[PDB]
């Protein structure tokens, strides 16, 4: 139609690929291996690609070598859509049943895989038929490095560290956008994608044209027609320190006893749990939206 088909199968196939590299934990050989993948799939779709490097620092001190992957379509138009999501993965698991594996990376298929994995999908479809305005798809680092369950010390804005980095350093001056999507734990079976506070505070226009597609789409057993919890997450940099109204597309369990999917900073975030119907859900309700609504 108007609107390219999200192949799911494609998507599930990109989460599984970075996944295969091990857990993208920042300073790490496989982060080093993944972030390379990614900025030559975004580079094959016939995207623009900047790789901002910088060293960032995390809640206990360590300095993480950092990357931003950006990949621009139609550079020059003024008239732009965010789309993000985080690629590393947490080196720890520290809401895991089994103390012994607080300490340990997780896969990150779910948190950091899917919506990467959903964005290649997406910008893959990008390059092969122009939607008229201009994309960026950004892959940030050193989202989930933030301080663990087993720290007792306190530092403020300890997550979401890449997208901090960038919000003040764009990759092109003063880099504004009419937008922006956040995806995140967008690959789940049977996740619950809730209009999340701070999207709805700060973009609600833009979380009723997303719901709307999406229930047009008959994709509301995703998109929950609901208000869901407020979570700390990229698109809350992007709105401060950029002022693009953003919002988040994320799983959430109002019921939970973290707000998230069970497996979530466990052992468990792996690729069990992603199901192409859920990609497929969030994937195609986002191209319905950038190239038609
Ligand atoms: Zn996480």
């Amino acid at each position: 139609s108007a609107v390219p088909d999200f192949n799911a199968d494609s998507a599930y196939a990109y989460v599984a690929n970075q996944v295969a590299f091990g857990p993208r934990v920042p300073n790490t050989a496989a982060h080093k291996a993944c972030g390379d993948y990614l900025a030559s799939e975004l580079k094959r779709f016939g995207a623009k690609v900047y790789q901002q490097e910088a060293i960032l620092t995390a809640y206990d001190g360590t300095k993480l070598e950092a990357r931003n992957i950006i990949g621009s379509f139609d550079p020059e138009n003024s008239k732009r859509v965010l789309l993000f999501a985080h690629w590393d993965s947490r080196p720890y698991s520290d809401h895991d049943p089994d103390p012994s594996k607080h300490r340990t990376p997780l896969d990150g298929a779910d948190d950091g895989g899917s919506g990467v994995g959903a964005l290649l999908e997406i910008a893959r479809q990008i390059g092969q038929k122009a939607p008229g305005i201009g994309i960026d798809i950004i892959f940030f680092d050193a989202e989930d490095y933030g301080t663990p369950e087993f720290v007792t010390d306190y530092t403020p804005d300890s997550w979401c560290l890449g997208t901090q980095f960038w919000a003040k350093n764009p990759h092109v001056p003063n880099y504004t956008a009419e937008y922006g999507i956040l995806l995140d734990m967008v690959g789940g079976k049977n996740a619950t994608f809730f209009k999340e506070q701070q999207s709805l505070r700060a973009a609600a226009p833009i979380v009723e044209m997303v719901w709307s597609a999406a229930r047009d789409l008959g994709y509301g057993k995703y998109f929950i027609n609901a208000a869901g919890g407020a979570i700390t997450d990229d698109h809350q940099y992007v709105i401060s320190g950029r002022n693009i109204p953003s919002i988040d597309i994320i799983n959430y369990d109002p019921e939970s006893k973290t707000g998230f999917a069970s497996y979530w900073h466990t052992q468990k975030d792996n690729m069990e749990n992603i199901d192409r119907e859920t990609l497929k859900a969030a994937g195609q309700t986002v191209l319905e939206v950038i190239y038609n609504r």
